[PDB]
């Protein structure tokens, strides 16, 4: 019931205490793990507002206080009235850093606290988000200084009045399938270009081409608009020593913003929340770039470096992989664009890690998500035992609001 | 009840039934995964229906369930049971055994060759030297001049659990590691303990970076006896680079057979506590965790400044880049010597096909992802995109406690 996790390499154990305050269920059983899978009332709300307003008046030092006591009061009369409750903006800003905090699959937790949290809870439209949203852009872009950031949409009230940004990320390519078969641009996005072009947008068929914004404010039906193209920052990318790298035409845009998450806290849903950090290299150059079912590079670039792609023992796959990866990551540092590699990204999660062991009692930890998708060994989070659980307040998938939406 | 698994690249969906027929333990809960924990004397009570169950499924695989010879065995199982308290396996149960055991090791990426296992038979062995020339033969058999061949040895199963045989390598062929007095060490880092141990119970260390290590085996629960392994059975591969004519120079070699020694083989509720089993290496095993891990060989520096790469900064991804040449140089090596060695890309490629086949002709196949994802360039092999359930099936391979952190010493 107290749990140990220790490091391979370094011998360190730590204690964990903090999975005993886990709520939601894993997915797994006694039986089988299912670590590896990728998406396992007024009497349900007040024992949820009160679980966390406890723990926020626990971390302002000031539990079993009478100012604690009086919220409490406050919140559950406004429970028992209007079936629904209110966040203060200091509890709104606490249950967005603690959201990230908890998030098991994020290796950049170490930056949790720092969190630029844009209330928009009175907005109406989506007009309105778009300006809010145009906004988080241009504050979390800073330039190429990029800031974390998150913007807070009215929260659910019947489920029939719903905020959602219909894109996936603020910021993404759009893919076209082709009448010769194949697929232009990003195949990730080939059904929601789709939708966006069902609900009028003009579309300029490119390889590279920046999604409009889906809005849909208050259950209404969804409308498009399109981000200012001076506040999207792109990053041509080249490389340090391949002269003909630049002629692939690859380039990659500086801001990750995603925008189809949920995020719960006190037991309130917002189901619109786009959030942004930062990219770790990998991001772009091994899953955005390299993936199959993605841009799939790989064959093109080992062509134009010349390797025996006759045996896979020559590993030109692997050696193309890191090539690509040095020109990401060289690309936006001569750009000023900030970046973090995979080695600093995770060496910061590892202290990340034992501060909050330190500090928390624990950190809830994905392995298979916290590992990078390249050399994942030389990487110190690979000989990290991790335990993952879930804590809230956190950030959630939920539905594509198409699947969903009532026209 | 149905379980189903995705492949992300591929949308291909398999679904799972025989998670159904697992018994043991996972570690994890509802309310907590352990999936990347490394590690998260029995009654005739317990016994009968661990044979019985045992049985039921080998009479299946030879499709004679329910037959007059089914029938018997399960008879003669329980008398000898409620009369000697444990029982023998047939040769053909034990062979039987020993492939399930291996066909349901859900850490393994090379199960494609599961039914391809030599079974040697040394229940009848007594003595440590009974044991050292039966691991003798099997070393020279599995080697097989280069041409690398599967198998598997097994010794009398446990008794009262005060005559356990034992062997106390952790792999029947694996170099030595010595801690020097200023802190660094000589040699393989993972192995200072056992070395040391060695020592101590007479071996004379050579004291270099690749000295192989005497087996130390241990019979019927007697304390253990040293023994050399004839050189000539050792195959080794000088590790040298097709591009880079340096790589050579850096000293490296390794062995050609891996071989794994402390393993216990459960079948039918009976526990073989000495089980020596091999195999062949996938490259990285090498490459990246032997020569890379900061605790073992750590060389990435040393070939990272031979190819003068810029190591001031990790943004270069100078060790990504090492790292990648350094695998090469194994492969080829092993490639160019003729011994039998498997890429990351060409194992996990097999194993999806074998994982694929498992879900239609037997209904599953336990997989565990954080074991079967290779170490570097995980995302470029199609493991990485696969959803796998992980739950424990038997026949199994169980880890047990290092034999002396329990054995009793006789003196
Ligand atoms: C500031 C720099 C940040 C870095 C370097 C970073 C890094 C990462 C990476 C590499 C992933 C894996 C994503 C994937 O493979 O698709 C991830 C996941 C995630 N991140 Fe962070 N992140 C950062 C900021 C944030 C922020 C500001 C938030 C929320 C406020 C956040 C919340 C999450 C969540 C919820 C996931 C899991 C996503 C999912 O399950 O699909 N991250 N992060
Ligand atoms: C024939 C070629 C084989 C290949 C290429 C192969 C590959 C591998 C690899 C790469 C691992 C991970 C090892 C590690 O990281 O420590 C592994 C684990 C394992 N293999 Fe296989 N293997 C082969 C044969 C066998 C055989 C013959 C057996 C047993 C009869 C076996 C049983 C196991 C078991 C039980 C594990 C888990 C070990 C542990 O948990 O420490 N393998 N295999
Ligand atoms: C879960 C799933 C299912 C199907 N297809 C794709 C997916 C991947 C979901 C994408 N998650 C991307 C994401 C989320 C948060 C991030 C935060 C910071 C960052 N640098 N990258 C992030 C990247
Ligand atoms: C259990 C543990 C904990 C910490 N460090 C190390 C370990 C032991 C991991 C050793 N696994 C070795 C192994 C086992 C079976 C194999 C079969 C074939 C093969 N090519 N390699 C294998 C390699
Ligand atoms: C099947 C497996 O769970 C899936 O491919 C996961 C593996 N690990 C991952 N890790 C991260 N960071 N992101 C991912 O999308 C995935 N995909
Ligand atoms: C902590 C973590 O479970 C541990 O480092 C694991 C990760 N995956 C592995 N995978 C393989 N094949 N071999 C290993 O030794 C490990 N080590
Ligand atoms: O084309 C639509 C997809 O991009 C979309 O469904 C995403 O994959 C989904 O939101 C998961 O991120
Ligand atoms: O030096 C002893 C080690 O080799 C040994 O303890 C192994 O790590 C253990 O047997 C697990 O393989
Ligand atoms: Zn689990």
């Amino acid at each position: 019931r107290f749990l140990k996790v220790k490091n391979w390499e370094t011998d360190v154990v730590l204690t964990d205490t903090l999975h005993l305050k886990s709520t939601l269920e894993t997915g797994c059983t006694e039986h089988i793990c299912m670590g590896s899978i990728m998406l396992p009332t007024k009497d349900q709300l007040f024992p949820l507002a009160k679980e966390f307003l406890d723990q926020y008046y626990s971390s302002i030092k000031r539990f079993g206080s009478k100012a604690h006591m009086d919220r409490l009061e406050e919140v559950n009369k406004e429970i028992e009235s209007t079936s629904t409750y209110q966040l203060k903006d200091t509890e709104l800003i606490y249950g967005a850093k603690h959201a990230w905090r908890n998030a098991s699959r994020c290796v950049g937790r170490i930056q949790w606290s720092k969190l630029q949290v844009f209330d928009a809870r009175d907005c109406t439209t989506a007009h309105g988000m778009f300006n809010y949203i145009c906004n988080h852009v241009k504050y979390a872009t800073n330039k190429g200084n990029l800031r974390s950031a998150i913007t807070i949409f009215p929260q659910r009230t019947d489920g029939k009045h719903d905020f959602r940004v219909w894109n996936s990320q603020l910021i993404r390519y759009a893919g076209y399938k082709q009448p010769d078969g194949s697929t232009l641009g990003d195949p990730a996005n080939v059904q929601f270009t789709e939708i966006c072009i069902q609900q009028g947008w003009k579309a300029p068929r490119g390889r590279f081409d920046v999604l409009p914004l889906l809005l849909q404010a208050n259950g209404n039906d969804p409308e498009l608009f399109q981000i200012p193209p001076e506040l999207v920052l792109e990053v041509p990318i080249r490389h340090p020593k391949f002269d003909w790298f630049k002629d692939l035409g690859l380039k990659w845009y500086g801001l990750p913003a995603v925008s189809n998450m949920l995020l719960e806290i006190g037991g309130l849903e917002f189901s619109a929340c786009p959030f942004s950090g930062w990219y770790m290299g990998t991001e772009i150059g091994v899953r955005d770039y390299c993936d199959n079912s993605r841009y799939n590079i790989l064959e093109e670039v080992a062509k134009k470096m010349d390797l025996d792609m006759r045996k896979t023992s020559s590993l030109w796959k692997d050696q193309a992989l890191v090539e690509i990866n040095i020109a990401v990551l060289y690309s936006f540092q001569s750009d000023k664009v900030t970046i973090v590699d995979h080695h600093s990204a995770t060496e910061s999660f590892i202290k990340h890690m034992e501060n909050e062991y330190r500090c928390r009692g624990g950190c809830p930890a994905d392995w298979v998500w916290i590992v990078p998708p390249m050399s994942g060994s030389i990487t110190p989070v690979f000989h990290q035992e991790m335990l993952n659980y879930r804590l809230t307040p956190s950030f959630e998938y939920q539905p594509d609001p198409w699947n969903t939406h009532v026209w």
